[PDB]
């Protein structure tokens, strides 16, 4: 249970819920084929876009609820430690950031985190390590304009069961300057881009100890691959 709820450039803090198309609860999205997949729960919504160049140095923040901890000493703060999974980062050119309708826009996937089976390190442990925060580079080659920058935890603390892995997302309106000419060579819907037997979703995470390392084995998260300039 988290909230991506702020976004940094190059270091620089733009704000809570800044820019942010945001849940209003830190429930999780478990139906894939929900509309809620997109940004999240519909939720909170910001006029503003956030100015970026490309290559810069994206931050997302993570935090059990809207503003930080629930309470003092909150232990699943910036989310529980059981919740394993990876943490992924897919862009959409829209025209208007800012009034674009979430549905029916062609996603590509520019960064993920997902599991180091010899360090034991999945995406979300590092994000527990960097206080809520993931960070990854825009691309340099991506066109200048608006997008859509949704970003995804995936909890599979109990994705043994059909549907119940659980999905933390938002999304962040931004434009790009500085950018170049990529434009992918396939894109993908959400809702639609995974399905509940994907090996990276339908999947026991548990190993001999009960302890939630995979088993050592590598992982293989839902989604396309992250797109290289
Ligand atoms: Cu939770």
């Amino acid at each position: 249970h988290a909230i991506f709820q702020k976004v940094s450039v190059n270091g620089a803090d733009q704000g809570s819920l800044t820019g942010l198309r945001a849940p209003n609860n830190n429930n999780p999205v478990q139906n894939v084929n929900s509309q809620d997949m997109i940004c999240g729960q519909s939720g909170s919504t910001s006029n503003t876009i956030i100015e970026v160049k490309a290559g810069d140095r994206i931050g997302a923040w993570y935090q059990h609820v809207i503003g930080g901890a629930q309470f003092p000493n909150d232990p699943d703060n910036p989310i529980a430690k059981s919740h394993k999974g990876p943490v992924m980062a897919y862009l959409a050119k829209v025209d208007n950031a800012a009034t674009a309708s979430k549905t029916g826009l062609k996603w590509f996937k520019i960064w993920e985190d997902t599991f180091n089976p010899s360090t034991k390190t999945w995406g979300v442990d590092n994000l527990i390590n960097n206080n809520g925060w993931v960070y990854f580079n825009l691309p340099q080659c991506i066109a200048d304009g608006n997008y859509l920058l949704r970003v995804e935890v995936l909890a599979l603390q109990s994705a043994y069961s059909q549907g119940q892995a659980q999905f933390y997302q938002s999304c962040a309106q931004i434009n790009v300057s500085g950018g170049g000419s990529f434009t992918p060579a396939s894109t993908v819907s959400f809702p639609g881009a995974y399905s509940a037997s994907d090996p990276g979703i339908l999947i026991n995470i548990y190993g001999a100890t009960g302890q939630p390392d995979n088993n050592g084995q590598p992982y293989t998260a839902p989604g396309p691959a992250p797109i290289s300039c």
